[PDB]
Protein backbone atom coordinates (compact mmCIF):
# COMPACT_ATOMS: atom_id res chain seq x y z
CA UNK A 1 0.00 0.00 0.00
CA UNK A 2 2.30 2.71 -1.33
CA UNK A 3 -0.05 5.21 -2.98
CA UNK A 4 -3.37 4.51 -1.25
CA UNK A 5 -6.21 7.07 -1.39
CA UNK A 6 -9.85 6.77 -0.25
CA UNK A 7 -12.08 5.53 -3.05
CA UNK A 8 -14.16 8.63 -2.34
CA UNK A 9 -12.00 10.39 -4.94
CA UNK A 10 -13.88 8.48 -7.62
CA UNK A 11 -17.20 7.92 -5.82
CA UNK A 12 -18.28 11.49 -4.89
CA UNK A 13 -18.91 12.39 -8.56
CA UNK A 14 -21.59 9.68 -8.92
CA UNK A 15 -24.63 10.97 -6.99
CA UNK A 16 -25.16 13.85 -9.44
CA UNK A 17 -24.40 11.66 -12.48
CA UNK A 18 -26.90 9.02 -11.32
CA UNK A 19 -29.62 11.56 -10.58
CA UNK A 20 -29.35 13.09 -14.05
CA UNK A 21 -29.28 9.71 -15.79
CA UNK A 22 -32.43 8.75 -13.91
CA UNK A 23 -34.22 11.94 -14.96
CA UNK A 24 -33.12 11.45 -18.56
CA UNK A 25 -34.33 7.84 -18.74
CA UNK A 26 -37.46 8.56 -16.69
CA UNK A 27 -36.50 6.25 -13.83
CA UNK A 28 -36.92 6.87 -10.16
CA UNK A 29 -33.91 5.63 -8.28
CA UNK A 30 -32.62 5.80 -4.71
CA UNK A 31 -28.82 5.82 -4.97
CA UNK A 32 -26.81 4.38 -2.05
CA UNK A 33 -23.01 4.58 -1.70
CA UNK A 34 -21.20 2.47 0.89
CA UNK A 35 -17.54 2.28 1.88
CA UNK A 36 -16.35 5.53 0.33
CA UNK A 37 -13.51 5.50 2.86
CA UNK A 38 -12.09 2.27 1.44
CA UNK A 39 -8.46 2.89 0.49
CA UNK A 40 -7.04 1.63 -2.84
CA UNK A 41 -4.12 2.37 -5.17
CA UNK A 42 -4.50 5.80 -6.76
CA UNK A 43 -3.88 4.37 -10.25
CA UNK A 44 -7.06 2.34 -9.87
CA UNK A 45 -9.08 5.26 -8.48
CA UNK A 46 -8.13 7.23 -11.58
CA UNK A 47 -9.02 4.35 -13.95
CA UNK A 48 -12.10 2.76 -12.43
CA UNK A 49 -14.26 5.84 -13.06
CA UNK A 50 -15.26 5.06 -16.66
CA UNK A 51 -16.11 1.41 -15.79
CA UNK A 52 -18.22 2.14 -12.72
CA UNK A 53 -20.13 4.87 -14.51
CA UNK A 54 -20.96 2.36 -17.23
CA UNK A 55 -22.20 -0.24 -14.76
CA UNK A 56 -24.30 2.42 -13.03
CA UNK A 57 -25.80 3.52 -16.39
CA UNK A 58 -26.53 -0.12 -17.27
CA UNK A 59 -28.44 -0.52 -14.01
CA UNK A 60 -30.48 2.64 -14.65
CA UNK A 61 -31.10 1.79 -18.30
CA UNK A 62 -31.60 -2.00 -18.39
CA UNK A 63 -32.10 -2.61 -14.67
CA UNK A 64 -34.48 -0.34 -12.80
CA UNK A 65 -37.91 -0.24 -14.40
CA UNK A 66 -39.99 2.97 -14.70
CA UNK A 67 -41.99 3.58 -11.48
CA UNK A 68 -45.29 2.84 -13.25
CA UNK A 69 -43.88 -0.54 -14.31
CA UNK A 70 -42.51 -1.40 -10.89
CA UNK A 71 -45.92 -0.58 -9.51
CA UNK A 72 -47.76 -2.78 -12.01
CA UNK A 73 -45.23 -5.55 -11.23
CA UNK A 74 -45.84 -5.38 -7.50
CA UNK A 75 -42.45 -3.99 -6.52
CA UNK A 76 -41.38 -1.06 -4.32
CA UNK A 77 -42.22 2.01 -6.47
CA UNK A 78 -38.75 3.55 -6.25
CA UNK A 79 -35.72 1.66 -7.52
CA UNK A 80 -32.55 1.10 -5.51
CA UNK A 81 -29.01 1.34 -6.87
CA UNK A 82 -26.08 0.55 -4.57
CA UNK A 83 -22.42 1.33 -5.20
CA UNK A 84 -20.14 -0.15 -2.54
CA UNK A 85 -16.51 -0.85 -1.69
CA UNK A 86 -15.03 -3.21 0.91
CA UNK A 87 -12.10 -5.46 1.79
CA UNK A 88 -12.03 -9.18 1.29
CA UNK A 89 -8.61 -10.51 2.24
CA UNK A 90 -6.01 -8.81 0.06
CA UNK A 91 -8.67 -7.66 -2.42
CA UNK A 92 -10.75 -4.49 -2.65
CA UNK A 93 -14.26 -5.40 -3.77
CA UNK A 94 -16.52 -2.91 -5.54
CA UNK A 95 -20.10 -3.83 -6.31
CA UNK A 96 -22.92 -2.27 -8.30
CA UNK A 97 -26.29 -3.71 -7.36
CA UNK A 98 -29.80 -2.87 -8.51
CA UNK A 99 -33.20 -4.37 -7.62
CA UNK A 100 -34.36 -4.03 -11.20
CA UNK A 101 -35.81 -6.50 -13.70
CA UNK A 102 -32.64 -8.55 -13.79
CA UNK A 103 -30.64 -9.67 -16.80
CA UNK A 104 -32.85 -11.32 -19.44
CA UNK A 105 -31.02 -14.68 -19.78
CA UNK A 106 -33.40 -16.06 -22.41
CA UNK A 107 -32.60 -13.00 -24.53
CA UNK A 108 -28.90 -13.95 -24.23
CA UNK A 109 -29.64 -17.59 -25.03
CA UNK A 110 -31.57 -16.64 -28.20
CA UNK A 111 -28.76 -14.31 -29.33
CA UNK A 112 -26.17 -17.04 -28.83
CA UNK A 113 -28.24 -19.52 -30.85
CA UNK A 114 -28.60 -16.82 -33.50
CA UNK A 115 -24.83 -16.33 -33.83
CA UNK A 116 -24.52 -20.08 -34.22
CA UNK A 117 -22.50 -20.29 -30.98
CA UNK A 118 -24.82 -22.97 -29.56
CA UNK A 119 -27.78 -24.94 -30.87
CA UNK A 120 -31.12 -25.46 -29.12
CA UNK A 121 -30.37 -28.76 -27.33
CA UNK A 122 -27.14 -27.31 -25.94
CA UNK A 123 -28.81 -24.06 -24.83
CA UNK A 124 -31.11 -26.09 -22.57
CA UNK A 125 -28.08 -27.43 -20.69
CA UNK A 126 -26.29 -24.14 -19.96
CA UNK A 127 -25.93 -22.80 -16.43
CA UNK A 128 -26.76 -19.21 -15.55
CA UNK A 129 -23.03 -18.44 -15.23
CA UNK A 130 -22.35 -19.77 -18.72
CA UNK A 131 -25.24 -17.69 -20.03
CA UNK A 132 -24.23 -14.48 -18.24
CA UNK A 133 -20.65 -14.90 -19.46
CA UNK A 134 -21.79 -14.33 -23.03
CA UNK A 135 -22.07 -10.70 -21.96
CA UNK A 136 -18.27 -10.60 -21.81
CA UNK A 137 -17.63 -12.08 -25.24
CA UNK A 138 -16.48 -9.18 -27.43
CA UNK A 139 -18.97 -8.21 -30.11
CA UNK A 140 -21.74 -10.29 -28.53
CA UNK A 141 -23.95 -7.32 -27.58
CA UNK A 142 -25.03 -4.50 -29.90
CA UNK A 143 -23.35 -1.11 -29.45
CA UNK A 144 -17.12 1.78 -27.84
CA UNK A 145 -18.41 0.91 -24.35
CA UNK A 146 -20.07 -2.17 -22.89
CA UNK A 147 -19.27 -5.10 -20.62
CA UNK A 148 -16.45 -5.96 -23.02
CA UNK A 149 -14.85 -2.63 -22.23
CA UNK A 150 -15.46 -2.95 -18.48
CA UNK A 151 -13.79 -6.35 -18.28
CA UNK A 152 -10.77 -5.20 -20.30
CA UNK A 153 -10.17 -2.08 -18.24
CA UNK A 154 -10.64 -4.00 -14.98
CA UNK A 155 -8.29 -6.79 -16.09
CA UNK A 156 -5.63 -4.35 -17.31
CA UNK A 157 -5.55 -3.50 -13.58
CA UNK A 158 -5.09 -7.21 -12.84
CA UNK A 159 -8.63 -7.19 -11.58
CA UNK A 160 -11.52 -9.56 -12.03
CA UNK A 161 -15.21 -9.03 -12.71
CA UNK A 162 -18.25 -11.24 -12.28
CA UNK A 163 -22.01 -10.97 -12.68
CA UNK A 164 -25.04 -12.52 -11.05
CA UNK A 165 -28.74 -11.82 -11.50
CA UNK A 166 -32.23 -13.09 -10.76
CA UNK A 167 -35.30 -12.33 -12.90
CA UNK A 168 -37.34 -9.41 -11.55
CA UNK A 169 -35.09 -9.40 -8.47
CA UNK A 170 -32.10 -7.47 -9.73
CA UNK A 171 -28.49 -7.53 -10.87
CA UNK A 172 -25.12 -7.36 -9.18
CA UNK A 173 -21.76 -6.74 -10.84
CA UNK A 174 -18.65 -7.46 -8.80
CA UNK A 175 -15.16 -6.10 -9.45
CA UNK A 176 -12.16 -7.41 -7.50
CA UNK A 177 -9.04 -5.24 -7.44
CA UNK A 178 -5.65 -6.37 -6.08
CA UNK A 179 -3.83 -5.00 -3.06
CA UNK A 180 -0.67 -3.24 -4.22
CA UNK B 1 -16.81 -9.74 -56.34
CA UNK B 2 -16.64 -6.90 -53.87
CA UNK B 3 -16.80 -7.04 -50.08
CA UNK B 4 -15.62 -9.55 -47.48
CA UNK B 5 -15.31 -9.16 -43.68
CA UNK B 6 -12.03 -7.62 -42.48
CA UNK B 7 -11.62 -10.79 -40.41
CA UNK B 8 -9.63 -12.21 -43.32
CA UNK B 9 -7.08 -9.60 -42.31
CA UNK B 10 -7.50 -9.60 -38.52
CA UNK B 11 -7.58 -13.36 -37.87
CA UNK B 12 -3.84 -13.95 -37.71
CA UNK B 13 -3.05 -10.98 -35.46
CA UNK B 14 -3.94 -12.21 -31.97
CA UNK B 15 -1.36 -15.01 -32.20
CA UNK B 16 1.29 -12.73 -33.66
CA UNK B 17 0.61 -10.08 -31.00
CA UNK B 18 0.80 -12.61 -28.17
CA UNK B 19 4.05 -14.04 -29.58
CA UNK B 20 5.52 -10.58 -30.20
CA UNK B 21 4.70 -9.22 -26.75
CA UNK B 22 6.11 -12.37 -25.19
CA UNK B 23 9.41 -11.99 -27.02
CA UNK B 24 9.90 -8.33 -26.07
CA UNK B 25 8.63 -9.18 -22.58
CA UNK B 26 5.67 -6.80 -22.53
CA UNK B 27 2.28 -7.31 -20.87
CA UNK B 28 -0.29 -6.63 -23.57
CA UNK B 29 -4.04 -7.03 -23.58
CA UNK B 30 -4.88 -7.14 -27.27
CA UNK B 31 -8.38 -6.02 -28.27
CA UNK B 32 -9.87 -6.45 -31.73
CA UNK B 33 -13.12 -4.73 -32.65
CA UNK B 34 -15.44 -4.79 -35.66
CA UNK B 35 -13.90 -7.77 -37.46
CA UNK B 36 -17.20 -8.15 -39.33
CA UNK B 37 -16.60 -4.77 -40.96
CA UNK B 38 -16.40 -5.27 -44.69
CA UNK B 39 -13.96 -3.87 -47.23
CA UNK B 40 -13.01 -4.38 -50.87
CA UNK B 41 -11.45 -7.84 -51.27
CA UNK B 42 -8.48 -6.39 -53.17
CA UNK B 43 -7.42 -4.54 -50.00
CA UNK B 44 -7.03 -7.73 -47.95
CA UNK B 45 -3.59 -8.80 -49.08
CA UNK B 46 -2.22 -5.23 -49.29
CA UNK B 47 -3.34 -3.87 -45.92
CA UNK B 48 -2.10 -6.86 -43.94
CA UNK B 49 1.64 -6.19 -43.73
CA UNK B 50 1.14 -2.48 -42.93
CA UNK B 51 -1.30 -3.32 -40.15
CA UNK B 52 1.00 -5.95 -38.65
CA UNK B 53 3.77 -3.33 -38.68
CA UNK B 54 1.70 -0.81 -36.71
CA UNK B 55 0.91 -3.48 -34.07
CA UNK B 56 4.59 -4.40 -33.88
CA UNK B 57 5.35 -0.70 -33.40
CA UNK B 58 2.87 -0.54 -30.53
CA UNK B 59 4.28 -3.61 -28.79
CA UNK B 60 7.91 -2.67 -29.46
CA UNK B 61 8.08 1.10 -29.19
CA UNK B 62 4.79 1.80 -27.41
CA UNK B 63 3.79 -0.32 -24.42
CA UNK B 64 6.36 0.05 -21.65
CA UNK B 65 7.67 -2.79 -19.45
CA UNK B 66 5.71 -3.54 -16.24
CA UNK B 67 7.99 -1.65 -13.83
CA UNK B 68 7.91 1.33 -16.16
CA UNK B 69 4.08 1.21 -16.43
CA UNK B 70 4.01 1.04 -12.63
CA UNK B 71 6.37 3.93 -12.03
CA UNK B 72 4.27 6.15 -14.33
CA UNK B 73 1.08 5.37 -12.43
CA UNK B 74 -0.46 3.50 -15.33
CA UNK B 75 -2.41 0.22 -15.54
CA UNK B 76 0.27 -2.53 -15.22
CA UNK B 77 -0.92 -4.19 -18.44
CA UNK B 78 -0.70 -2.25 -21.68
CA UNK B 79 -3.74 -2.05 -23.96
CA UNK B 80 -3.42 -2.53 -27.72
CA UNK B 81 -6.66 -1.94 -29.64
CA UNK B 82 -7.29 -2.81 -33.31
CA UNK B 83 -10.65 -1.70 -34.66
CA UNK B 84 -12.52 -1.39 -37.94
CA UNK B 85 -15.83 0.28 -38.79
CA UNK B 86 -17.85 1.97 -41.52
CA UNK B 87 -18.14 5.73 -41.16
CA UNK B 88 -19.34 7.48 -44.28
CA UNK B 89 -18.29 5.96 -47.59
CA UNK B 90 -15.09 4.46 -46.17
CA UNK B 91 -13.76 1.82 -43.80
CA UNK B 92 -11.95 3.21 -40.74
CA UNK B 93 -9.12 1.17 -39.24
CA UNK B 94 -7.52 2.27 -35.96
CA UNK B 95 -4.44 0.99 -34.11
CA UNK B 96 -4.10 2.49 -30.64
CA UNK B 97 -1.94 1.81 -27.60
CA UNK B 98 -1.70 3.47 -24.20
CA UNK B 99 2.11 3.36 -24.23
CA UNK B 100 4.79 6.03 -23.86
CA UNK B 101 3.97 7.59 -27.20
CA UNK B 102 6.16 8.63 -30.11
CA UNK B 103 9.44 10.25 -29.04
CA UNK B 104 9.04 13.50 -30.98
CA UNK B 105 12.46 14.75 -29.93
CA UNK B 106 13.97 11.63 -31.51
CA UNK B 107 12.01 12.12 -34.73
CA UNK B 108 13.23 15.71 -35.06
CA UNK B 109 16.78 14.42 -34.52
CA UNK B 110 16.33 11.84 -37.30
CA UNK B 111 14.73 14.44 -39.57
CA UNK B 112 17.80 16.71 -39.25
CA UNK B 113 20.17 13.79 -39.77
CA UNK B 114 18.32 12.89 -42.98
CA UNK B 115 18.51 16.40 -44.35
CA UNK B 116 14.72 16.76 -44.18
CA UNK B 117 15.01 19.82 -42.00
CA UNK B 118 17.57 22.34 -40.70
CA UNK B 119 17.97 22.55 -36.93
CA UNK B 120 16.95 26.23 -37.03
CA UNK B 121 13.45 25.11 -37.97
CA UNK B 122 13.04 22.37 -35.37
CA UNK B 123 12.14 24.60 -32.42
CA UNK B 124 8.78 25.75 -33.85
CA UNK B 125 7.63 22.54 -35.53
CA UNK B 126 4.04 21.65 -34.67
CA UNK B 127 3.30 18.14 -33.38
CA UNK B 128 1.72 17.40 -36.78
CA UNK B 129 4.74 18.61 -38.78
CA UNK B 130 6.92 16.40 -36.59
CA UNK B 131 4.83 13.24 -36.84
CA UNK B 132 4.50 13.73 -40.57
CA UNK B 133 8.23 13.13 -40.92
CA UNK B 134 7.42 9.46 -40.35
CA UNK B 135 5.55 9.49 -43.66
CA UNK B 136 8.46 10.81 -45.68
CA UNK B 137 9.76 7.96 -47.85
CA UNK B 138 13.12 6.74 -46.64
CA UNK B 139 12.62 7.91 -43.07
CA UNK B 140 12.52 4.55 -41.32
CA UNK B 141 15.77 2.52 -41.03
CA UNK B 142 14.77 -0.41 -43.26
CA UNK B 143 11.38 -3.93 -44.91
CA UNK B 144 8.51 -1.69 -43.82
CA UNK B 145 8.21 1.48 -41.79
CA UNK B 146 5.64 4.22 -41.32
CA UNK B 147 6.73 5.56 -44.71
CA UNK B 148 5.80 2.28 -46.39
CA UNK B 149 2.51 2.16 -44.50
CA UNK B 150 1.55 5.59 -45.78
CA UNK B 151 2.57 4.62 -49.31
CA UNK B 152 0.50 1.42 -49.28
CA UNK B 153 -2.47 3.37 -47.84
CA UNK B 154 -2.10 5.99 -50.59
CA UNK B 155 -2.01 3.31 -53.30
CA UNK B 156 -5.41 2.16 -51.99
CA UNK B 157 -6.62 5.73 -52.51
CA UNK B 158 -7.15 6.33 -48.79
CA UNK B 159 -5.48 8.40 -46.06
CA UNK B 160 -3.70 7.99 -42.74
CA UNK B 161 -3.10 10.19 -39.73
CA UNK B 162 -1.21 9.94 -36.47
CA UNK B 163 -1.96 11.18 -32.97
CA UNK B 164 0.29 10.84 -29.96
CA UNK B 165 0.85 12.27 -26.50
CA UNK B 166 3.96 11.59 -24.40
CA UNK B 167 3.32 8.92 -21.75
CA UNK B 168 -0.27 8.71 -22.95
CA UNK B 169 -0.04 6.63 -26.11
CA UNK B 170 -0.40 6.61 -29.90
CA UNK B 171 -3.33 6.18 -32.27
CA UNK B 172 -3.00 5.52 -35.99
CA UNK B 173 -6.09 5.98 -38.18
CA UNK B 174 -6.47 4.61 -41.68
CA UNK B 175 -9.43 5.52 -43.89
CA UNK B 176 -9.92 3.50 -47.07
CA UNK B 177 -12.64 4.14 -49.69
CA UNK B 178 -15.48 1.58 -49.84
CA UNK B 179 -16.28 1.50 -53.56
N1 LIG C 1 -27.98 -3.98 -14.47
C1 LIG C 1 -28.56 -4.65 -15.52
N2 LIG C 1 -29.87 -5.06 -15.37
C2 LIG C 1 -30.48 -5.73 -16.39
N3 LIG C 1 -29.87 -6.01 -17.58
C3 LIG C 1 -28.58 -5.60 -17.68
C4 LIG C 1 -27.84 -4.90 -16.73
N4 LIG C 1 -26.60 -4.64 -17.14
C5 LIG C 1 -26.60 -5.17 -18.36
N5 LIG C 1 -27.75 -5.76 -18.75
C6 LIG C 1 -28.13 -6.48 -20.05
O1 LIG C 1 -26.91 -6.99 -20.59
C7 LIG C 1 -26.82 -6.62 -21.94
C8 LIG C 1 -25.46 -5.88 -22.17
O2 LIG C 1 -24.89 -4.78 -21.43
P1 LIG C 1 -23.65 -4.09 -22.18
O3 LIG C 1 -22.47 -4.92 -22.64
O4 LIG C 1 -23.28 -2.99 -21.20
O5 LIG C 1 -24.40 -3.49 -23.46
P2 LIG C 1 -25.45 -2.32 -23.97
O6 LIG C 1 -26.00 -1.78 -22.72
O7 LIG C 1 -26.47 -3.12 -24.73
N6 LIG C 1 -24.92 -1.26 -25.05
P3 LIG C 1 -23.57 -0.25 -24.97
O8 LIG C 1 -24.38 0.99 -24.59
O9 LIG C 1 -22.86 -0.20 -26.32
O10 LIG C 1 -22.68 -0.81 -23.91
C9 LIG C 1 -27.67 -5.37 -21.99
O11 LIG C 1 -27.98 -5.00 -23.33
C10 LIG C 1 -28.85 -5.73 -21.11
O12 LIG C 1 -29.74 -6.54 -21.88
N1 LIG D 1 3.17 3.04 -31.44
C1 LIG D 1 4.34 3.73 -31.26
N2 LIG D 1 4.66 4.14 -29.98
C2 LIG D 1 5.82 4.82 -29.77
N3 LIG D 1 6.71 5.12 -30.75
C3 LIG D 1 6.37 4.70 -31.99
C4 LIG D 1 5.22 4.00 -32.36
N4 LIG D 1 5.18 3.73 -33.67
C5 LIG D 1 6.32 4.28 -34.08
N5 LIG D 1 7.08 4.87 -33.13
C6 LIG D 1 8.42 5.59 -33.22
O1 LIG D 1 8.49 6.18 -34.51
C7 LIG D 1 9.71 5.86 -35.11
C8 LIG D 1 9.47 5.10 -36.45
O2 LIG D 1 8.58 3.97 -36.69
P1 LIG D 1 8.63 3.40 -38.18
O3 LIG D 1 8.44 4.31 -39.35
O4 LIG D 1 7.63 2.26 -38.13
O5 LIG D 1 10.12 2.84 -38.20
P2 LIG D 1 11.10 1.64 -37.60
O6 LIG D 1 10.82 1.66 -36.16
O7 LIG D 1 12.47 2.17 -37.88
N6 LIG D 1 11.10 0.22 -38.37
P3 LIG D 1 11.41 -1.36 -37.82
O8 LIG D 1 12.72 -1.32 -37.06
O9 LIG D 1 11.43 -1.98 -39.22
O10 LIG D 1 10.26 -1.83 -36.91
C9 LIG D 1 10.15 4.63 -34.38
O11 LIG D 1 11.54 4.46 -34.59
C10 LIG D 1 9.65 4.83 -32.94
O12 LIG D 1 10.63 5.54 -32.21
MN1 LIG E 1 -24.10 -0.74 -21.69
MN1 LIG F 1 8.58 0.38 -36.47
Amino acid sequence: GSHMVPISFVFNRFPRMVRDLAKKMNKEVNFIMRGEDTELDRTFVEEIGEPLLHLLRNAIDHGIEPKEERIAKGKPPIGTLILSARHEGNNVVIEVEDDGRGIDKEKIIRKAIEKGLIDESKAATLSDQEILNFLFVPGFSTKGVGMDVVKNVVESLNGSISIESEKDKGTKVTIRLPLT
